[PDB]
């Protein structure tokens, strides 16, 4: 359903990493979007209305505003299409004060009470989870995580996330995890993997490269019957290294391999 939010404010978290403050129309209510869903930000562009799915990441309690951290897809910086992209750039260029158009809640995943999941029709109850994200696919997962640890200490579920990302500096929500899953052990299991390691001198101890069975062995639990997987990332980073090795890792692919 539409809404008339607005660019209340902008905080470009780094190089090409935005932090958008689109407030609500009526600041007394929430962008009440069920944990398992996302908005379809409508910004009429070119001859289309570039409806791009997005899950803000901030707190559900937060009244009258919803936060979106973006990874802007700039120009003259990338082969195959040097250009970047109409919409994200457009969301950058877009100056504050300008009213946007939101659209919750268009999804399939959704977290019921403590532990269980409702899902595309059915619903499946899971104790320990598998969170092999990828890129800025952290947020739609964060949507589950934070909630799971807020509903604590009674939810007390297990999450073995695998923040798949491309480089050391490109670990978006580092701390919001790397602060969290320290004070909360048994609860969440963080893991960070990276192709390029900019500063060996910082001292890297997490994975170096991309998702492979060995990474998917220690950092991920057994599937069998009872464990769900909540993946998120570039399709190839799914066809060859999330679906195959996990297809072999005695887990269920059809019945529960979820993406968003
Ligand atoms: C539900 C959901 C939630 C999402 N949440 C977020 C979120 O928190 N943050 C966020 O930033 N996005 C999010 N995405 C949004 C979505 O994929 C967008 O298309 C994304 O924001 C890029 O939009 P754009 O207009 O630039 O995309 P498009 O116009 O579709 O073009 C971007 C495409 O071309 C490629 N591309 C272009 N330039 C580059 C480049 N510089 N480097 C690498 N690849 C390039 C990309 O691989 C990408 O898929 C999410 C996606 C989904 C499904």
């Amino acid at each position: 359903g539409r809404i008339h939010c607005r660019l209340v404010a902008k905080k470009e978290l780094s190089r090409d990493v935005r932090l958008f403050r689109f407030s609500l129309p009526s600041p007394d209510q929430v962008l009440g979007l069920p944990i398992g869903k996302h908005i379809f930000v409508c910004a009429t562009i070119e001859g289309k209305l570039c409806m791009r799915a997005y899950t803000p990441t901030s707190m559900v309690d937060e009244i009258g505003h919803f936060d979106l951290l973006v990874k802007v897809y700039f120009k003259n910086e990338h082969p195959k299409f040097p250009n970047g992209g109409l919409m994200t750039q457009y969301l950058d260029s877009l100056p504050v004060g300008s009213y946007i158009d939101v659209k919750g809640p268009l999804g399939h995943v959704e977290y019921t009470g403590r532990g269980s999941f409702v899902i595309n029709g059915k619903q499946r109850n899971a104790r320990r989870l598998a969170m092999i994200c990828g890129g800025s696919g952290i947020t739609p997962m964060y949507q589950i995580i934070q909630a799971v640890l807020r509903d604590q200490p009674e939810d007390h579920t297990e999450m073995h996330l695998v923040y798949a990302n491309r480089t050391e500096d490109d670990i978006l929500l580092r701390d919001e995890l790397d602060r969290w899953a320290a004070e909360y052990p048994d609860r969440l299991k963080v893991w960070y993997v990276i192709d390029q390691v900019k500063r060996p001198e910082e001292g890297w101890k997490y994975s170096v490269g991309f998702v492979t069975e060995a990474v998917l062995r220690e950092h991920v639990p057994e599937g069998g019957d009872d464990t769900l997987a909540l993946a998120s990332g570039p399709p190839p980073m799914i066809q060859f290294a999330i679906s195959p090795n996990l297809e072999k890792m005695k887990y269920d692919m059809a019945n529960s391999f979820v993406v968003f």
